[PDB]
């Protein structure tokens, strides 16, 4: 019984992403870079979070900093990039957790396939 | 066997209408979006009524009601199927109209029912072409 973790500072895209995820019957919590810890404290524990859906981080230290934090919160939490460049920028270590970099809106298939991939990833890593 | 088509979204509930557009956009389903006061104007931009696969119909605050709206749609093209969004087809309605409503979609829709309803639409279009 898991929830997706939707972390994206572009509010408009977020609202659209949630609409699609609800349509898809995929549960999710909606947070930004500033408040994601609070919202994530709503979950029993961290393993309730299947995957992070990540858009744009407008906080101090950017996506890479948010990501460092995510992996100290749960280093087995895989990431899904949506609507943002694939960055060769990121250190390999935290590029590792990024299952796929998807377009906005993602294709129906890519999205489902990638969520399936996040299922398996969590599972193999428990 | 085919031709290119578009969905026609008529819904005065604007937040629902925007949400529906996001979903259809996600689905790759070309569509035109309107409310009841401007639907004629928006629809005119089609080549003809036959490029409309079907109507997704929401709430109608038009002078009169959705019943009248259905009536105009029918005169326009009587083979143009209707999908009720967010509304069970009222048992109150007259069969000539009811005969055209193929499905009622709960909000937010199910992927499999939306697809099933679009399929019924296509079977219906091409039956009377």
């Amino acid at each position: 019984e898991t929830k997706l973790l939707l972390i994206d500072d572009n509010l408009d895209r977020s609202r659209d992403l949630a609409v699609i995820l609800n349509f898809l019957g995929e549960d999710q919590l909606t947070c930004n870079s500033e408040d994601w810890r609070e919202v994530a404290a709503g979950l029993s524990n961290s393993r309730e979070a299947l995957c992070v859906l990540l858009g744009s981080v407008e906080s101090k230290g950017g996506a890479v900093e948010l990501l460092k934090q995510l992996a100290s919160w749960d280093e087995y939490l895989p990431i899904l990039l949506i609507g943002e460049p694939a960055p060769a920028d990121w250190p390999e270590e935290l590029r590792r957790r990024v299952l796929a970099s998807l377009e906005m809106p993602p294709s129906y298939n890519k999205l489902l396939d990638s969520l399936h991939r996040a299922q398996v990833y969590r599972e193999m890593y428990d």
